[PDB]
């Protein structure tokens, strides 16, 4: 038993950070077969990143100017291209170390765990939520851009982030390794709006099922609701609107806690309109929302 | 800028990680230069689990009953030894993958990442501290036994818990990398009493600071405080006694920030005595204390 905000292992990922440096910029960059992708404003000096024209900036730069580290050895740059807001730098030499990968968008309420590199190193691991907004709540530091969020299936590693910038609010925002950004940001010195977060309701919920699993039991209440009830209460709470398809992806841990969904809802919606009353869940004091279904049944089932 | 529950990048311990059986029992085993580290309880089937004489069950267990499995491969055990609570298996290949490593015993209070193991495969990793109970509030499933906890200082690992039992409070125990158990808990399927804990003062003032760092700053306020008075709210709310070096400790976040650290106790207080009136602090709604004074520095740092 116990429940924490739990990340992937990183080793996988730990083998495929590289530092790129371009001018007097350095960020990492993720060292795939005999590519490097990392984002493509380390092509700018803070100057030009007011309004940056990555294509006349790029055009400025040739294969020699692109320095890749990986370790203590350089890697030889034979190719440059840039795609969205990232750079691919093709290289002479493959990984070694590339995992079994794929390039995947996730989606806004899912999790990932997050490398935070500096320098092409990395120096920690840590699991959170691409928030309904698109921003990521994160934990990162000049010089953090180009470390990545992924997911890994037994032995493939799905990349689905990329640190850019962190917005004036202290938010993160990054790009999947197409480098389409997640969200309507631009990868500008600008200040942008975020826009309304809510709470990622299915992911509660889930966190709510994870405490019934572990033992935490005070929540639960002779209630019951319906989808249409408690949205008009998730209305009110900035919380998103739960559909049936949410109701359908709780469905293994109703099965296994014994509590329909619609059921475990009316104690989310007691928790919403009365709060804690000064007790906690799991540990914590507040609703939880970076643990989603598929998470809770992982980390209660021990998949490796 | 962000905070996150940031564990230690876990690449360097993916690597040693094995699988242990004996008899019917599989568990983790640390493979660490030609010898392998697990809980001695492998030798146990759960019928002598009530009450083990150790050394009679090891005594009917020869070098060939130990099983040990890196990856897909299995280690040859040449050699087999009991230290404490734990096995060491001498096995006839070095881990080519063993890194630079240490052995530490951590003060109570201190953090340490957690590997989560099953079946000597990784599952996840977390950030957590041992309690001053000398239990950690871990996640573990049944198999998880032999996952390790460590802290990373550049390029070594010092190893410094090795787990081996959750009690009936849902709480975690383990040993050391010498087999001796933190705590006064034995290798028994026995009830045992984890004793009172209190809250890691030091760790709550740094995360407070950690909270001024990343912007959080509403609970700061025009008051100051004495060692002793402080000690008197911490009496009463669980809280350890601070003392002149934990104050030591927490002088360069104090100057980081430039708020004295009896200032920031003032704050504490204020805190403990009034509550969060529903408000949060680097979103936790509770005072968080699993973050020590090296690790706000650290986090906010960018240490790889
Ligand atoms: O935001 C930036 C630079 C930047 C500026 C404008 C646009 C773009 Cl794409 C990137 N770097 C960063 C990332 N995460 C965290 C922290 C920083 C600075 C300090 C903290
Ligand atoms: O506690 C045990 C077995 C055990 C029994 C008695 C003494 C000793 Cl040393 C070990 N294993 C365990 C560890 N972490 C977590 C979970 C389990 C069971 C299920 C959850």
């Amino acid at each position: 038993s116990g429940f924490r905000k739990m990340a992937f292992p990183s080793g996988k990922v730990e083998g495929c950070m590289v530092q790129v440096t371009c001018g007097t910029t350095t960020l990492n960059g993720l060292w795939l077969d005999d590519v490097v992708y990392c984002p493509r404003h380390v092509i700018c000096t803070s100057e030009d990143m007011l309004n940056p024209n990555y294509e006349d900036l790029l055009i400025r730069k040739s294969n020699h100017n692109f320095l890749v580290q990986a370790g203590n050895v350089q890697l030889r740059v034979i190719g440059h291209s840039m795609q969205n807001c990232v750079l691919k730098l093709k290289v002479d030499t493959a990984n070694p170390k590339t995992p079994k990968y794929k390039f995947v968008r996730i989606q806004p309420g899912q999790t990932f765990s997050v490398l935070a590199c500096y320098n092409g190193s990395p120096s920690g691991v840590y699991q959170c939520a691409m928030r309904p907004n698109f921003t990521i709540k994160g934990s990162f530091l000049n010089g953090s851009c180009g470390s990545v969020g992924f997911n890994i299936d037994y032995d493939c590693v799905s990349f689905c982030y990329m640190h850019h910038m962190e917005l004036p609010t202290g938010v993160h925002a990054g790009t999947d390794l197409e480098g389409n950004f997640y969200g309507p940001f631009v990868d500008r010195q600008t200040a942008q709006a975020a826009g309304t977060d809510t709470t990622i309701t299915v992911n509660v919920l889930a966190w709510l099922y994870a405490a019934v699993i572990n033992g935490d039991r005070w929540f639960l209440n002779r209630f019951t609701t319906t989808l249409n009830d408690f949205n008009l209460v998730a209305m009110k709470y900035n919380y998103e609107p739960l559909t049936q398809d949410h109701v359908d992806i709780l469905g293994p841990l109703s099965a296994q806690t014994g509590i329909a969904v619609l059921d475990m809802c009316a104690s989310l919606k007691e928790l919403l309109q009365n709060g804690m009353n000064g007790r906690t869940i799991l540990g914590s004091a507040l609703l939880e929302d970076e643990f989603t279904p598929f998470d809770v049944v992982r980390q209660c089932s021990g998949v490796t």
